């Protein structure tokens, strides 16, 4: 029988690679997107042409704001993301919190949008998603649960060496790290594993020559393959961990 | 000549110990409070009686919500206003201690309650500290270099034990994680203005069971056992220290179940 | 043509499981052992049965002491372990530093004990891996570039729980700390040769039941995920993954395999 | 009556400043040295002039080798360093493991080999272990009514060893070991109220023997102050962790690095 993965920010780049890698392992994939509707749908078309009934796409803004229909809260929109898996395939085995906004929030020379957007997508939405994922599992009768529940948070290998001017983003990745550890401890009784993967420089649009390994940013596969392994039954003893995929970049000093 | 400290959640417990310790070094202290008006004002009375015009108190809800006034007033404005209060009253703000921290369960395993918890926990512990630091920094940057103080220090109160999370406290644990990130990012970016940014993480302090589990002394800390560390990190002897965290937990993070 | 793995302490438990997992991927394996000669030979028969000439065994004390021949240093014993791979199969692609001694060295209450403990605990957990990495790297550097393999990888078996020290095990915990510094230092310095160096740190894995059963049950019950120790495979599969081409951007890291044990507090 | 501090590598640089700082708080100081006899002796002269019988000097090689006789072990040499405090003043309250060897051991290219491992691992990790063990033994053997009331051990570790200096593998491993000792000793020695902490400099009193451009180069990399630290900028932190105000702190490391560890290449 066929497991289901929910992948946020799945339309392009690492999220796409993650969805493709999970698809190749036999997963049906729910492809979340925000603005990249055409890329999400083209992705879904490729994958459904490969195996019918193996991809859907769902839209949501994961910023921490109310949207239009009572206003719709982020919590609700997160619970509905997970509900789309259960509605279409009756299960949700893997969650990958990949979607992320990333832009400067300088301390030294509006703010309310940056805060909602950078914290929502990077931290608050992952928490609501993990909470909805777990409620669904706890509400499944023990005999009917899957046997390999796995949540991956995409964190950042370099946030201990902060990028100058990216405070809110760096704070939100730090919160997402605390989510990995607290969610791994609390959800262990349900056998839901929760882990982090931290890219260094991946698929850049010249820090890249500073990467000790190969002196380049990584490909998308070089990160997504790690995510796929941590979701595999071979990784069943791994929880509350964080795997850097950074080519040694976090080893460098100015 | 007299430096000024702003201490959030200053009315009781570690915040009061911190404001007392800074006061003892000669600081004037702005005592921020939320609901503890009576406790804050009693503290300010004591300090003012000891040294006239050495304490004020200022009220603010550091939850990430709008509050009642034109338009409603955002967290950002209330945070700027706290820093402004020190500049208004005393012409300076040398030290900021981000101590205010709302703490209660947010279980993942079983909502008006969760919008509230998110705003309150993610606010007091992480978002308000960010806007406070930004307002602190704006001020210094806007002060002519010749008139700047010589010892700017920001202290974030974090948690020695959040790498070993307390079961059921996810949002609070996330918010302390964000606050650790703020310490390292602000330390790097504010270094050109010589503004130092460090963390102090208590383990168990002034508990109101696990106390027996602390390797050193088998008890929680007193308030001064934490606040003395804060005061050291704000002293000129600590001027090469930035971007770092000091645990004050009597070895509790060393323990495994 | 067939890649080669050296696995120290490979006779039993996790080192055996590592050697088997690498053999299953198609590596030829040099199984190092110290006193478990019968177990190493047994395992070597099994692998050589699945696939002829794909396992050998080599004996070495990896304690930081000179042995009987002029006297033989630890360094020389480590260079010879790596040489054995090259002599027999013309290459060494993978090194797994797994061999480890582990016993109490209390700070609080014969100096023979104290002496030999330091040499044995540091040698096997830290100094031999240093020399082994040095020898592995000198060989790769000494290979004409055209003839180099395309996936060199060193795994160092660390401990997920050494930041929460086991009471009474100071020297062991210090040695594991040196071994984490070796991972980071060797990763940085060997990056130009495309040699990845990563850590795997098992928490409670194949716990020997050699005390009252309440103590074995009590230990296991503390692990958040499954309330048990791991199987050997649950660790060795991570080792295998990190040596595979799909891990080729991963270096200088440490993967904990601990069921969330390091998330706990007393 | 007067508390006693044992400082290793006390003769120059940070160890000298730690010794002076502790002395300035009223400590008697046992000044350990290996080659810098003239410096150690001058320091003891200064401290003894300031306060009679407040300093002594003791010489020991802290490399993990046996020395000139039956050979003397690094273990015995460390117990005797502790015993000198007890023989002269009857106590030892503070131990600062400051002595340190630091030089390349490249992975990529005879008695230079074996001597490097012994010297780098000895000074930075194994001698700190035997010193802590001796220090602990002496406290456990003291009747509780005669115990000091503020025992503190400080290990000098390195803020930057997680971003390893290229070519310095043995050194970086030795400091990793010493961080392990901080955490395991703090756990084990907590029942005797002996606190065990680390202080990690980044770039402190950077030595002058390179071209000025290269010296200014290194310094300019530190976010805070674009300079290396003074010796007192590190030693003040050491002294604060030894003070009774720090009595709830154990098993922790304090970085004194001007934010150098927050950088990336
Ligand atoms: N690539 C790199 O070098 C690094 C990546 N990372 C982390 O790895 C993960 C993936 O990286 P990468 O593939 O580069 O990610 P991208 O920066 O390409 O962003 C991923 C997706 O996030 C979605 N997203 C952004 N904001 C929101 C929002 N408010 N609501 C909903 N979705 C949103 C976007 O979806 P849409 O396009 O549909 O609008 C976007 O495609 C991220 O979590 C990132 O933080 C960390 C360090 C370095
Ligand atoms: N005590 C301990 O053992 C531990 C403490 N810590 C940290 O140390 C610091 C001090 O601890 P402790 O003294 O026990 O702190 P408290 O738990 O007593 O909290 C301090 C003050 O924070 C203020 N506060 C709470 N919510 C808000 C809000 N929404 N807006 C404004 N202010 C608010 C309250 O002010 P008022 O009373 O005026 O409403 C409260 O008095 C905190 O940052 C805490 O997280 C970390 C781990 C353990
Ligand atoms: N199992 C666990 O719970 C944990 C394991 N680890 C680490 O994982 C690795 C594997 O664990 P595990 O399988 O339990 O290991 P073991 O304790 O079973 O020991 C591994 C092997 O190391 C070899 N060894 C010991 N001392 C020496 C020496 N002086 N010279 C050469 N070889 C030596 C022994 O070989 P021989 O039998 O041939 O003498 C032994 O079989 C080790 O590095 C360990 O420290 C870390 C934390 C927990
Ligand atoms: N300065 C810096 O920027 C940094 C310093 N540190 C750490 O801080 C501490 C103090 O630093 P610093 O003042 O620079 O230290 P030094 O490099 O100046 O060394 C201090 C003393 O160690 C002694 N020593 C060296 N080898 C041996 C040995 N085999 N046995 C006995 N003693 C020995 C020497 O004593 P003698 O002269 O008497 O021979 C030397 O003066 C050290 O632990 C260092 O590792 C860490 C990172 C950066
Ligand atoms: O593509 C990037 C590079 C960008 C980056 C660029 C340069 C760096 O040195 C560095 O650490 C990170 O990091 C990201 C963080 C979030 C995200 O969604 C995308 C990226
Ligand atoms: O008083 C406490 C104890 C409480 C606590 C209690 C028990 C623990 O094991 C632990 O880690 C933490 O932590 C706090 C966190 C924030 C705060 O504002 C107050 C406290
Ligand atoms: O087999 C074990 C379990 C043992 C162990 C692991 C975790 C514990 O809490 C504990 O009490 C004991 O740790 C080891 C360390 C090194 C080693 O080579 C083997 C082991
Ligand atoms: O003097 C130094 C500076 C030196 C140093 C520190 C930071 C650097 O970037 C660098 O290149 C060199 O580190 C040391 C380590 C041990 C020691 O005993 C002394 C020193």
């Amino acid at each position: 029988t066929v497991p289901v993965a929910l992948v946020t920010g799945a339309a392009k780049r690492l999220g796409r690679s993650i969805a493709e890698g999970l698809h190749a392992e036999g997963y049906a994939v729910c492809l979340h997107y925000h603005r990249s509707a055409a890329e999400a749908n083209a992705l879904s078309a490729t994958l459904n042409a490969r195996r019918p009934n193996s991809a859907i796409t769902v839209q949501a803004d994961l910023s921490n704001v109310a949207t239009a229909p009572a206003p719709v809260t982020l919590f609700t929109r997160c619970a509905e993301l997970v509900a789309a898996c259960y509605t279409h395939w009756g299960r949700c085995d893997v969650l990958v919190n990949n979607a992320s906004s990333f832009y400067p929030t300088p301390l030294l020379r509006a703010m309310e949008t940056a805060t909602a957007d950078l914290f929502g997508s990077n931290a608050i939405a992952p928490y609501f998603l993990i909470k909805a994922f777990a409620h669904r599992v706890a509400g499944t009768p023990a005999k009917h649960r899957g046997t390999n529940y796995s949540i991956i948070n995409m964190v950042d290998a370099m946030t201990n060496q902060p990028l100058l001017g990216y405070t809110i983003y760096t704070m939100a990745k730090g919160a997402l790290e605390g989510l990995t550890r607290s969610a791994a401890l609390e959800l262990a009784p349900l056998q839901i594993r929760v882990n982090g993967v931290g890219p260094g420089l991946s698929v850049l649009v010249g820090h890249r020559s500073k990467v000790p390994l190969y002196q380049r940013d990584s490909s998308a596969a070089e990160v997504s393959d790690v995510v796929i392994f941590l979701c595999s039954s071979k990784a069943k003893y791994i929880t509350g961990t964080c795997v850097k995929v950074d080519g040694g970049y976090s080893l460098t000093r100015a």
